[PDB]
């Protein structure tokens, strides 16, 4: 509550210096008539904001907005630092003492279980990014300065100047154009979550480690653990992923996938170039005597002047300084092999001139290893050696390894054309079991079947071009190939074929994508047809993985029809798999808000039916999400912790399964929730009209998150348009009816769902963000909306829809046991309520403007310039709307985000 | 006291946790044993330690030595911590107030003079640093993780993270051979003192900047310090001084200044690139928004792929990042030109392709530093952008710029036989009014000179062939031409003429090294002839330097008199400048002992004659001191604030001028301090012999310091010398005799002396620096070396000279009227009765040692391996002494040299 003030009074001031007190006063009084909204709650102050904003001239307008934007984020970046300082003024050190001691587990146990553990964080470029990297930038570097600001040993002139440091970093951010003027390119968003590894995950890992070792010491375990298991991976779709997207072309992935393997190169190059430095003993194994000797006499070659250290030849009196120069050399032109790779269209560096296998940069670091700890100095290996160790494991060859993803029906097309070519029927046309009957014959076969002659087409080359270059780039370099939108069974095979015909060393393993509700239900169903395929269940080898989709799911359907849903799935699919004795592990689809999804990691984990992870998990963290859980030092070791803490814990001590009771109620409720969601967004005729209508959902294109070049379509904007209008009518549509439903069948049902709440983790959690929600929602916002855009004739049907939201809280709130929101959470409704009012500003704000924008004959009266006088204005050359308007909007959809928290 | 014991013990407990608890506690005791002499005096213990030591196993000797060694390193190390913790709780904004408040100055006339003042700090490589380059990176993390280890934000699991990475580095050191094996190159050693510069000194200069910045403010002006300004300056001798050193050929010259501008480029580049990622403003410049536009508009819209940031094309809406994205390639260029001069012989990479120029590199950068104030952001201008800028009008494209050092004779070789060859007979033999008269005429001819069949030794190639390399290389990368022995006024215009008859653009200045005491008398003669030659007076343009060296000074003329000799020396000189208006400035060739000149900075530059120094100054820094100086980022920041903080009182406020009484006592003290002097080191045969029968002189190579191979001595060896036996004879010499004698002459001189002592701060200083010698010798191991390697025949010889070394010391407290050494500073005292009982073992190990060499006869008594155990000893192959002898001895000079934190 302090750095807020500092922060926002900071701003303030140079707002003053770089404008004048006319428009610093403005801004000033905005926040004081929304405060009397947020306070008194008294609505005639959204209609007197309304006619404050309306009279600003272009410039002020585009200015005023971008004031409260970054009073917005500002207010973020203080939020973070509290919450870091109070804290540490959850942890693993506890969830194994609590683990060991009230749930008692033999230590060995709870070591093992770690060590057969494994959490895969996969990065993905979903349009939920708002902020562009200039600001995120600015931001990395006043939350650093604002931390050393509150260093208790800093002089006086040191602290002077770190004040300064604050101010010009605000300034400069405040200088810069926050509106993203070109859509990012694939290779650009890859070079954005990029960023992340290269700058905290990196030297991260490495100290998340070293902590999980103190504390496995701390519970007796004295032995550090192995630095061959990696607890957590990191995967990336900014590259692989090309489901609807065209712009990802085959050559878009050479590039990017070519690109971090040369990072990672380059990386542990400063790495070995150091701890050349630090292992200067000369005590060596037997062992690695004879590796050195013939390394030296091999060499021979000292006029490496270009080296700024170790550049004359090395003395094999110094063993280890040997062979980590050798791996040194080996690196460089592992570097600069991909440069040339990059840059030109080939290198004159051989392939055995660098590395190409983990295996083969592992041999001579281990060796280091057992050397040291034989000749004694273990301590001195477990140093640095042991934490480059775990970064080979964790981030290997190229930073991360890459997915791969394209609908289904693009594998068709390709597998049509080469049978109707070689003439032998339509493959399309083929019945299923049809199809793995042909699809299985040719798996068995030896003979080639793609024609050197098959007529390309954009689309039918651009997937093959895809697996040729998979084959091209090493092995290690992939993730999985997913599939989205695919169905039966013929539709994996027909990925396998593709792999091995179109020249595949190590095929990627294929993985479904169950998103779509109907497609959520009958996926134990394609699960099992599908492991009862003899050539399948023999080469997948016990191992297999689906993933799991929860953005579409709940959007064609209730959030909680979904929600529930998601648990059967998962629940089920798990036992196809465990019949059939196969170690299915799942990839979790979430999001960044609750309504795709998304919500605290710990508590998500807990939502999972228990027996279904066991060490073993996929998560994607979509685009936003980044910044929230890396962006700095301590958010980075935070999300770690809370990870491997959790996949932990969900394994040595699950949840409680679902007492029959509930099951019966809860599928119950999901139809009733599911029948109450479809019948107002699907049913309802003019509902979309609506929708259209009192949400800013057709402008969410122009803010410009990503590369993707209407009732049935897309999610993000969906979730986005009602959390703007902080209205969030997805996240709760269906829960009012449900819950009403089990109490109007039969009264005694009300004591079963406060059982349910008080005992069963995905219902309590399921209910607890719902309240979340509620806490970032206001029915007057919404209302303002409508009364300004909704037409009259559909103006009731809001008002209905309004009720549903009262009375859908009401209810949460009763079984929940709570007499007002967030009752629980005292500092997350103290954080509101400094935010609010600055958010009902950007709101009033958009309304009018989209009221401007969509009628050109909305008289409004012009008031006088404020700032101190635009090319400001020039900085959106043609724009379909009039002046500051567009971009005005644009920060406004950008700020509402920036105080929500959340984009999409 | 606290470190002091925190550092020592965990050494223990490895050292038993590693060997044995025999070694821990036979180390424990040789200073239980030796802690009693210098708590006792009775030489009688002494023998005791002495016979056990050499009856020890030659691997048991080697580890009881290196453990005293890597203790006696810690010592200083945790000395290091208890300053920096202690002061954190010699300063300019203290220097700015005490001038414009205590001295009155107006706080204009101090930024003023600021502005003006400069003080080039030049590296050199002097065979003074007697520590493994590979134990300094260990002693730093050391220190590091010991400052850490000691914050109070820090937790339990923070905290035995530490603890236990603090050991396993101290067991890191020890792991590690101390001694090496072969000696350095002058490449190698190029890069020894260039590490500082990128390690600490880059990133410090910067810092400094800002804080004299804020010193400003704090008393007055509201502006900053111009960015072109530069307080302090680097330039080195590594690789360009060739004086004495062979092994510096002409190549290694444009070898290092090669690389150095491979690293100097290297560096910008960080910066620039995160300097791109910074200034992301649109307003800008009309001149910019010009220049911005046409780079964007040419160059093309090519991408570089295997650029990590800013691979695309930039947009105009980015002017700043236009210009400064053109400036990181030019100098992505600039750094592989030179990577390719080295490695191969050329470089495709174009001379236009690069930075040639400061000039070029400036240019688009103040471009961007002045828009950003034009248009409103002088506070973003000034944060950066303003400490590159400050870079590189201080670093430069070289990062450091060479000086050249020759011998003076070394050219008469050269002028002598290019004459013989010719027609005229011999330069060498020619008095100096001839050498002066042919030289003018032949500079002012137009006709050729040096002959092509000119026979040539390796000698006189060795520098015809480095004035060859000058011509190459940039004339922004050289200092001057340094000419030692400098001696006549022909001395100089014979540099003038064969640097012209080698071809050289920019003929380097060319500046005498008055070192020995007659050549100094003379100087101030040299120095008014050559301003009397019209024609150097018009090349000279005003300016003019000379170099006057301390450590070979004191050799031929005792301590006293060198130290007044030099006053004299710059005081007339001066004189004469001023006398014919010449901006004359000092090199000040300051050793790291006080035997070369040696001791605390604002010391120094207080001790020198008034009005001499102001504009500016030069100073140097060898090796040793390096490390001392600019080792940790604290002792960087406050070396910087040092010299510009003494250098600017020295200007404003000039000590006072000695009394006529004073000078005519100094004068005459003088005469008799070198006949005492001379008397016992020239005028007596019988010395020579004692020197290598008493100091370990003969073995001062045996530690491979640097690369360089009676009176046929250096300074350093000879210091080293009696450093090591602990008498420091060649600093006190002469002294005993000039108070004496000044006492009976006349008895109120006695007062007089005390008078001086009192007020003249170079009379104090100088006596002030005696005491902290005599603070470090003990004539009790100064005997010790007589009954144990001192001829029995001239033995009393040298208990003659421990008397006068008594004597001397004894009057010297008289004159202070002080009771003990030191008296005036209970921390050093602490230090020494901590430190002490530690060298002395080593005396005590060492005096017997170069027995059991010198006299292979000397029967020992062997004993049993303490330690758990041969590889250990060989270690060393090729060795003529017997087996340990070679490595303990190197190793007892090694760890005395740390325990009297000096060597030469």
């Amino acid at each position: 509550i302090e750095y807020d003030a500092l922060l926002v009074d900071r701003f303030l001031n140079i707002l003053q210096d770089l404008h004048g007190p006319s428009l610093r006063e403005f801004v000033q009084e905005c926040y004081e008539v929304s405060a009397d909204y947020e306070g008194k709650g008294d609505t005639t102050k959204l209609g007197e904001l309304g006619a404050k904003l309306t009279g600003l001239a272009p410039a002020d307008a585009i200015l005023v907005a971008s004031s409260i934007l970054h009073m917005l984020n500002l207010a973020n970046l203080a939020e973070e630092v509290q919450i870091a300082h109070r804290r540490r003024n959850s942890d693993i050190e506890e969830t194994l003492k609590r683990l060991v001691s009230e749930v008692g587990k033999s230590p060995e146990e709870v070591f093992e279980a770690l060590k057969n553990q494994t959490v895969d964080l996969v990065f993905t470029a979903h349009p939920t990014q708002s902020a562009r990297r200039s600001l995120l930038q600015k931001n990395a570097r006043i939350r650093n300065c604002l931390t050393q600001l509150n260093a208790k040993d800093i002089t006086d002139d040191d602290k002077q100047e770190l004040d300064e440091a604050l101010q010009r970093e605000i300034q400069a951010a405040f200088r810069t154009d926050e509106i993203r003027r070109a859509q990012p390119t694939p290779q650009a968003e890859m070079r954005y979550g990029m960023s992340y590894i290269h700058e905290t995950v990196w030297k991260g890992v490495p100290k998340f480690l070293r902590r999980v070792d103190t504390a496995l010491k701390n519970i007796g375990i004295n032995e550090r653990l192995p630095y061959n298991v990696s607890l957590i991976r990191f995967s990336s779709w900014m590259g692989g992923d090309r489901d609807g997207n065209p712009r990802v072309t085959p050559e878009v992935t050479r590039d990017v996938c070519l690109l971090a393997r040369m990072m990672a190169a380059n990386l542990y190059i400063d790495q070995i170039e150091e701890l050349m430095f630090e292992l200067s003993m000369w005590r060596c194994n037997d062992e690695l005597r004879v590796r050195a000797e013939e390394l030296h006499s091999s060499s021979g070659s000292k006029v490496t002047k270009y080296y700024i250290e170790f550049w004359k030849q090395i003395p094999p009196n110094e063993p280890y300084r040997v062979i980590l120069g050798h791996v040194r050399d080996k690196l460089y032109n592992t570097r600069e092999r991909a440069r040339h790779l990059l840059a030109s269209g080939v290198s004159e560096i051989s392939a055995e001139s660098s590395f190409t296998s983990i295996e083969e940069f592992l041999e001579p670091l281990e060796l280091c290893y057992k050397s040291l700890c034989d000749c004694g100095d273990k301590a001195i290996a477990d140093g640095s050696l042991l934490d480059l160790l775990r970064q080979v494991f964790t981030f290997g060859l190229s930073l991360v390894k890459l997915d791969i993803r394209q609908e289904s029906e693009r594998h068709t097309d390709v597998i049509d054309a080469i049978t109707t070519h070689l003439g032998i029927g339509s493959y399309r046309e083929w019945p299923e079991d049809k199809r793995q009957e042909w699809l299985l014959s040719e798996l068995r076969g030896k003979r080639p079947l793609l024609p050197p002659d098959l007529p390309q087409t954009d689309e039918i080359a651009d997937v093959i071009g895809a697996f040729h270059v998979l084959a091209e780039l090493p092995p290690d370099s992939f993730g999985p190939y997913i599939i989205s939108m695919a169905t039966a069974p013929s539709d994996v095979l027909a990925v396998e074929l593709l792999q091995r015909e179109c020249g595949v060393r190590q095929p990627l393993p294929v993985v479904p994508l169950f998103e779509r509700l109907a497609d959520l239900q009958s996926a134990p169903a394609s699960v099992e047809r599908l492991f009862s395929v003899d050539w399948y269940m023999d080469r997948i080898k016990g191992k297999q993985q689906v993933m799991v989709g929860y953005s579409d799911s709940g959007k064609d359907a209730g959030r909680l029809s979904a929600a529930w849903q998601l648990y059967r799935a998962q629940e089920e699919m798990a036992q196809v798999a465990k019949r059939y004795g196969v170690k299915l592990t799942l990839f979790h689809g979430r999001g960044g808000t609750v309504g795709r999804g998304g919500g605290p990691t710990h508590l998500a984990i807990l939502s999972q039916p228990p027996d279904t992870i066991n060490g073993s998990i996929r998560v994607t963290v979509q685009g936003e999400v980044i910044e929230f859980c890396f962006g700095e030092e301590h958010l980075c070791f935070q999300t770690l912790q809370r990870f491997t803490a959790a996949t932990l814990e969900h394994g040595m001590h699950p949840p409680v399964s679902p007492k029959p009771e509930w099951r019966k109620l809860m599928d119950e409720m999901a139809v009733v929730a599911t029948e109450e969601y479809r019948s107002v967004v699907v049913k309802e005729a003019r509902f979309v009209e609506y929708f259209r209508s009192a949400t800013p959902e057709t402008e969410y294109g122009r803010m410009n998150i990503g590369s993707r070049p209407i009732t049935t379509l897309r999610a993000i904007p969906w979730i986005f348009s009602w959390t703007q209008t902080r209205f969030h009518l997805p996240v709760w549509l269906g829960v009012g009816a449900a819950f009403k439903f089990a109490i109007d069948k039969d009264v005694r049902n009300f004591q079963v769902l406060k059982e349910m709440y008080n005992e069963w983790p995905f219902f309590r959690v399921t209910l607890d963000l719902l309240e979340m929600v509620f806490a970032k929602g206001d029915p007057g916002i919404a209302g303002l909306y409508d009364e300004l855009l909704v037409a009259e004739e559909l103006k009731p049907f809001g008002k209905q829809l309004r009720d549903k939201y009262v009375e859908t809280q009401q209810l949460l709130l009763q079984i929940a046991g709570h007499k007002d929101i967030l009752e629980g959470d005292p500092f997350l409704k103290q954080g509101l309520v400094l935010r609010n009012p600055y958010i009902t500003t950007l709101n009033v704000f958009q309304a009018y403007t989209l009221k401007r924008i969509r009628d050109p004959n909305f008289k409004v009266t012009p008031q006088p310039p404020l700032s101190k006088e635009a090319g400001l204005v020039k900085l959106n050359p043609a724009s379909e709307y009039p002046p500051g308007l567009e971009d005005t909007l644009i920060l406004t959809m950008k700020g509402i985000a920036a105080g929500m928290q959340n984009t999409g």
